[PDB]
């Protein structure tokens, strides 16, 4: 029949689950799962731009609020950005792997002042 790659036709919800899914954490903030959609579809990799992205974000925005399966957790303290995360007893668990982050640099050597060059 027909088809015999990829992942057929994912809906808007599917593809945030599948961010939520791929984090660690197993929940992730909005501009987290717009950057997994970046890098995981190609289709939305190349509607990036700035101004397509009005549409972009509101249909996410749109499928979270439906909340049939998707669940709003509070922040820490600067909780501007909420998190999203899957109903956990609405589904089942699983681990998803972390790798090696961050770094370490300097670019500054000296101070730079000048003053009290006479008597």
């Amino acid at each position: 029949g027909p088809l015999g790659s990829a992942w057929g036709n994912l809906s808007y919800a599917d593809l945030i689950t599948k961010a939520i899914e791929s984090s660690a954490e197993k929940r992730l903030t909005l501009s987290q799962i717009y950057e997994w959609m970046v890098k995981s579809v190609p289709y939305f990799k190349d509607k990036g731009d700035s101004n397509s992205s009005a549409g972009w974000k509101n249909s996410i925005r749109h499928n979270l609020s439906l909340h049939s399966k998707f669940i709003r957790v509070q922040n820490e303290g600067t909780g501007k950005s909420s998190w999203w995360m899957l109903n956990p007893e609405g589904g089942k668990s699983g681990k998803s792997p972390r790798r090696r982050a961050a770094s370490m640099d300097n670019n500054s050597k000296f101070a730079k002042s000048r003053g009290r060059a006479a008597k």
